[PDB]
């Protein structure tokens, strides 16, 4: 996958004309755009299509997959209806629910990007602890996209290593959550951001910023 | 506690709008509380959750999952609850920041969360079985007091009963279609969710009705 700026907007704003007006303001900083559940529990899954519309971005549909895998199946048939290029799938539930994911995805023409440990300190509870083997696991089964946490980057380096350098690895926290853009391009293929853009007072000039800081690593 | 007739919950995992509300329609004189997950949502939208409520009156859990960190948790939890949802599902695998938010947002909106703590599947017994008893305990911790547990596994759902003790609220999904009993499961959950074994029936009253019959004396 190529992530025009390494940069990939999480558009969790929670009504339509906003998250329009926003990504518009941003269009020429970004070719990929994470939407997520605040704005499809909003707005509708019509959303994906007016995305593609508008912007002719690629669609991630971060949806944190956890179901069991008869479930599981069903969400992705909709999800990749609606138009999503890929989804986001939890690891934690185990290896039979992401591979019905990846079945669907195989069926469709998508992506499947497989979230082994979070960015929130409640991470540390109980995901961390089985992350490693999560992303083995997802080695296992041909997993060849991952997200992993930007605000512990000896986790994100380790999942890197688990993975290899061949696999696509995107990582959110940076900004808001005390990520740094460019150590966590040390290991990430791209970085997530969502509220130090579209919270911003001038959302574009953010956008600029944060690629001016990691100029050197695109 | 919410008041579930018969203690038994339909899975609502039809995914066209036309299909789900006949099932739903034809089981109502034996089912009161009805599951609405993502298989329906994502492909009819939220308002399908407004139309239930509209011709059956029933009450309705969004089974949504929800397991993000706790900011997103929160919107999620928020734009659920606006559109009419009684109660909604979320998993303690993210640990207690994400559990707390959709607390937050459960009791400032008068509404309830369900703990998800072990699932049913065979995946489930990789990480999420090891860290069950240790998420109910933090479910206790918070003050969370409606749960769901493994049909499929009936000491993990002994166990699970145990820990958040007898007045708290356990549904149970796994029922039928992936082998769990309904009058064992009813032993340690207050309620049984069941989806396949009625939306798929020939005649999903019937499949009800039978279900019904087998638990009469624990009614
Ligand atoms: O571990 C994770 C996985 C995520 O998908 N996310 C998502 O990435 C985005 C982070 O947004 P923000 O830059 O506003 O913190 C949110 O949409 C969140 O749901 C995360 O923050 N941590
Ligand atoms: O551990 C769990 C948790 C669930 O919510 N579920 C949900 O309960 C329902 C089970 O439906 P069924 O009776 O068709 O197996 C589905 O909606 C599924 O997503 C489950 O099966 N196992």
């Amino acid at each position: 996958m190529d992530v025009m700026n390494r940069l990939i907007l999480a558009m969790d704003l929670m009504n339509r004309d906003d998250a329009l007006r926003v990504t518009g303001e941003v269009r020429e900083y970004i070719d990929t755009v994470k939407i997520g559940y605040p704005l499809v529990l909003s707005e509708g899954m019509d959303i994906i299509a007016e995305f593609r519309k508008r912007f002719g971005c690629r669609i991630i549909a971060d949806f944190k997959v956890a179901d069991i895998p008869e479930t599981n199946e069903k969400i992705c048939r909709a999800t990749f209806k609606a138009g999503a290029d890929a989804i986001i799938v939890h690891g934690a539930p185990g290896a039979d629910s992401v591979r019905a994911c990846l079945n669907v995805a195989e069926e469709m023409g998508r992506e499947v990007f497989l979230l082994t440990e979070m960015s929130h300190p409640g991470a540390e509870m109980f995901i961390q602890g089985a992350a490693d083997e999560i992303a083995r696991m997802g080695v296992d089964l041909g997993v060849k996209n991952y997200v992993g946490p930007s605000t512990r980057p000896e986790r994100l380096s380790r999942l890197r290593e688990i993975i290899g350098q061949d696999s696509f690895l995107i990582s959110p926290g940076v900004g808001a959550q005390g990520g740094d853009p460019g150590e966590t391009l040390r290991f990430a293929d791209a970085i997530i951001v969502g509220r130090s853009i579209y919270l911003a007072d001038n959302p574009a000039a953010a956008a600029a910023g944060i690629i001016e800081s990691i100029k050197d690593l695109l």
